[PDB]
């Protein structure tokens, strides 16, 4: 199983943690985006959208971190604990994964990307959207130890990648008591957390 | 099965078309966002994120259109044709669903939302991102009749909702030959297309 990635990338880190939780060995292949390695003809043949993470599993090329997370559990999971067979349980996890992409991580990207990639002035209005996203996550987590069911699922792992990216960006996570509680527990129980944090500290370099 | 929605909403229309394809009757409940009906305590108890579409199915409250699409197929589909059992086939569909949210529809939102909701001047740079997204979709569709497998799947239905929203926004879809071919076929084969187009024409009012 080939894994094209960079350690700093949040979506790459979600896959690293998921693969570790599942117990599937990844052949880790650094793909240097700063060098344009993703844009070379050889990579475009694998992933024409030229994004990381990209997985190649026995001829099957797959991208989108959250699709990769689910695929790894479905194909390699000894049990379905991280992504249960029940359509209802799956739907909650799926909703949280779409929340993670389209609301939570989207708020990260909308606010921090223009600053770190375009060197633009921070938009205090986009910051309000981050706060809104955390407020929703906080409400989801009321009375709940995990984000999308009774135990750890791919939804938690995805959110851990995102929230840890916010931590290294110096966002005040502690203001959201349920998020903070969930997050601190998640660090202790999520396989691959240390490698994720190494990646977060790598990404921090964009804030220097 | 209760369905809180507005006909103009792209994510609502994906669910309408999916429910029709599956053959599941929806109790359609208009939720007037302009009135703030989604923000009332009674709705927040169902969906604390106050978004449409929201489904309530026998006590189970679910939001995120793409999660709802999959759930309807998993629970109600007579066959799994729209969302096959195979993890590999599912993964391709899942990747296309994340593409639809985070790349294609995101480009719509980034460009048109500030104009139609904030009355801001169009950003020609955000327009370039729409073109980029369509270029990726065009490449995905090379030699393919459907977006994510040999037959129509929830991925096509999601993309139909999005691309039809671009059509009513007057985006030049015909410039992307594979997208145009796929889209025109999709109109003919996708259950609920006419109701989707009615909704698109409703949304057009935001461009008056
Ligand atoms: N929605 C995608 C996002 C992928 C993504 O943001 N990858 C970035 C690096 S973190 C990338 O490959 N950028 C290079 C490019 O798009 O050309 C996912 O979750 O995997
Ligand atoms: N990612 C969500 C998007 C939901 C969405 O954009 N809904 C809008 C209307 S089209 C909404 O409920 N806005 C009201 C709000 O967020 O307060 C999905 O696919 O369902």
């Amino acid at each position: 199983v080939d894994f094209y990635y960079l350690p700093g990338s949040s979506p790459c880190r979600s896959v690293i943690m998921t693969a570790k939780a599942v117990g599937v060995e990844l052949n880790k292949k650094l793909l240097n985006l700063q060098a344009g390695e993703h844009l070379k003809p050889e990579f475009l043949k694998i992933n024409p959208q030229h994004t990381i993470p990209t997985l190649v599993d026995n001829g099957f090329a797959l991208w989108e971190s959250r699709a990769i997370q689910v695929y790894l559990v479905e194909k390699y999971g000894k049990t379905d604990s991280l992504y249960p067979k029940c359509p209802k349980k799956r739907a909650v996890i799926n909703q949280r994964l779409y929340f993670d992409m389209g609301t939570l991580y989207q708020s990260f990207a909308n606010y921090y990307y223009p600053q770190v990639f375009a060197k633009a002035p921070a938009d205090p209005e986009a910051f309000k959207k981050i706060e809104a996203a955390f407020e929703f996550l906080n409400t989801f987590l009321e009375g709940q130890d995990y984000a999308a069911g009774d135990s750890l699922t791919v939804a938690d792992i995805a959110l851990v990648a995102t929230v840890s990216t916010f931590e290294v960006a110096k966002f005040e996570i502690s203001k959201y008591a349920n998020v903070n509680r969930w997050y601190e527990n998640a660090k202790k129980v999520t396989p691959g957390w240390e490698e994720n944090w190494a990646g977060c500290l790598e990404f921090k370099k964009y804030f220097e």
